[PDB]
């Protein structure tokens, strides 16, 4: 009942009763907020309301102090004072950005770009009230009654009439009743339960709304630069594969916190694993926001570390299949390799976060709240792509607005770059080093002379919202049959429904470039699908056509996009 004010830390009493995270405000800040905004509501010990019975008057604005009790200016006795008197609300121990906070919907990009710009503690109070918010939408969204099941991996649903219904992707991940996680995709419908269950016909599945934690660490704990390095003790025999990155693990362990900006195929992984060997007897906690991601650091920490000082933390709710060589949920083991929302309470010399692009500032802060660490490392690419913002339908999220990191890593710059690409042949290092890099990434590697773009927008036909485009598909084909070498290739889109399509024409294996982030195939195939601001995302198009180490094909439905794609064009 009695805390600190989210805007200036003074102590107070007060508490807003309308924001959905109930802030502790200070009596010179509550009245800013509730002067300014439909939030009339203030909480103390008690709510103030009129005390007077049957009154309904609950706005502060509205009521008095008569004694110790609180009444409107129907119900006040003459010795009373206005609760909103000189600039203050009446409580104990006697903000443009706090209100557009506090009452937006978060479905504006600026609401966003607000929460990002803002001071610190405000960065925690947007974090836990848009997640508030994202968790409250999950039970607007209809529940889904099995009506019959065809087979093994296809069922017929039932949708609740009068709700809409969720997009049918691997984004949205539903609870099945508690049957376990199930997952669709598309009237027959694709179904993976992650726990296998003969599936009941009449049973039913719901979004699992977690509840939103507060948050108490800032996304970034304040910056501290030493003299010497702090705390880490050096190799003298570090391999030559690691030499590159001595001068960067140095300024690791000379600053409190750092950024690298890595672009794809750069040397990340390569960087973080390293970075133990040359701090070798330093306890590194590694984590990212996904499996995949933490999965991906464990691979290469089996490659260069001792397996037996390793550990893979896996949450005892297992909702997907995980990294198995390492001894599980060791939590005291040199290296530990756990997702954001599986780590434990302990402390470390270096903490690695990283695919930092991916995280939200709930993520930076609950990081900071779980791991007490002498330096924190944070390693990704804001020329990638961000966390989906489910509620953000208004506008475009700029890499500058994802966190606090990927702000640092637009405004100031990262600390460390890693500036070779050894992964993509050069027409595509060269195209995504103009377009999202200033020039500055090089191409390690020859052009591959593999690497085709079509422009050929189709016709674009729709499941719901997600875009299909069946020409695209068909160009792809006429293509396979004259270039057999890409039988083998990846296909890629922007959208899982043209992914569905291109999976019973072509055969290939499919991946959305969301999904496609962080893995690396040999040949490429990549639709563009439509011409919308998902599909024309510079950050997403990075992402799709730096997947391929050595031939891509771009069918394009995007003239500028089309044209800037250094590569070999096509005719048909
Ligand atoms: O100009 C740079 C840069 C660099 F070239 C070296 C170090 C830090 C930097 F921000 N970049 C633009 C986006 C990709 C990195
Ligand atoms: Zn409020
Ligand atoms: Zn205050
Ligand atoms: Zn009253």
């Amino acid at each position: 009942a009695v805390g600190a004010c989210v805007l200036c830390n003074s102590q107070t009493s007060l508490r807003c009763g309308a924001c959905i995270r109930r802030p502790f405000l200070c009596c010179k800040c509550c009245y800013d907020h509730v002067i300014s905004t439909s939030h009339k509501l203030v909480l103390s010990v008690n709510p103030y309301v009129c005390n007077a019975p049957g009154c309904d008057v609950t706005d502060v604005t509205q009521l008095y102090l008569g004694g110790m009790s609180y009444y409107c200016k129907s119900h006040k006795p003459p010795i009373s004072f206005p609760l909103c008197a000189n600039g203050q609300v009446f409580g104990l121990y006697k903000v443009t950005d706090f209100n557009a906070i506090a009452t937006c919907d978060w479905t504006n990009a600026g609401d966003y770009i607000l929460a990002n710009t803002c001071t610190e503690r405000l960065k925690l109070f947007a974090a836990e009230t848009l997640k508030a918010t994202e968790e409250t939408f999950k039970l607007s969204y209809g529940i889904a009654t099995v009506r019959e099941v065809l087979s093994d991996r296809e069922l017929h649903l039932s949708w609740e009439v009068g709700k809409p219904r969720p997009p049918l992707n691997r984004n949205y991940v539903f609870t099945g009743y508690q049957i376990g996680e199930y997952t669709f995709e598309k009237d027959a419908v694709v179904y993976r339960g992650t726990t296998t269950y003969k599936l009941n016909v009449g049973d039913y599945f719901v979004l699992t709304s977690h509840t939103v934690m507060p948050l108490s660490a800032p996304t970034l704990v304040p910056q501290e630069h030493y003299v010497r390095i702090t705390g880490l003790y050096p190799t003298l025999n570090i391999s030559d594969e690691f030499s590159s990155n001595v001068a960067n693990y140095q300024k690791v362990g000379m600053q409190k916190y750092s950024t690298l900006q890595g672009p794809p195929g750069t040397g990340k992984s390569h960087f973080a694993i390293g970075l133990a060997l040359y701090y070798p007897s330093a306890r590194i906690v590694y984590t990212a926001c996904s499996h995949a991601a933490v999965d991906a650091l464990c691979e290469k920490a089996l490659k260069y570390l001792p397996i037996d000082k390793c550990s893979r933390i896996i949450p005892a709710r297992a909702r997907v299949e995980c990294f198995d060589k390492f001894k599980v949920n060791s939590t005291l083991e040199q290296y530990v390799f756990c997702t954001v929302n599986a780590l434990p309470e302990t402390t470390a010399d270096i903490v690695v976060f990283d695919e930092i692009s991916m995280a939200t500032n709930y993520d930076l802060s609950v990081v900071n709240a779980r791991l007490r660490a002498k330096h924190y490392v944070y390693i990704g690419d804001p020329a990638q792509l961000p966390a989906p913002r489910t509620l953000l339908t208004k506008g475009t999220l700029e890499p500058e607005y994802f966190n606090s990191v990927c702000r640092l890593m637009k405004t100031i710059g990262p600390d460390m770059f890693l500036g070779t690409c050894r992964r993509c042949p050069a027409e595509i290092v060269d195209t995504v080093s103009a377009l999202v890099y200033d020039n500055k990434l090089k191409a390690h590697k020859d052009k591959s002379a593999q690497c085709f773009k079509m422009f050929y927008k189709g016709v674009i036909t729709h499941d719901v919202s997600s875009a299909i485009n069946r020409p695209q598909i068909g160009v792809v084909r006429e293509f396979l049959t004259r270039n057999p070498a890409w039988r083998k290739a990846v296909f890629i889109s922007p959208y899982n429904s043209q992914n569905a399509v291109a999976s019973k024409i072509l055969g290939l294996p499919t991946q959305t470039v969301d999904s496609s982030q962080g893995s690396e195939y040999d040949y490429v195939i990549f639709t563009q699908t439509t011409e919308t601001a998902h599909s024309c995302n510079v950050n997403r198009f990075n992402v799709a056509i730096t997947r391929a180490k050595v031939g891509i094909l771009c069918i394009m439905s995007d003239r500028d996009l089309y044209d800037k794609l250094q590569f070999t064009s096509l005719e048909i």
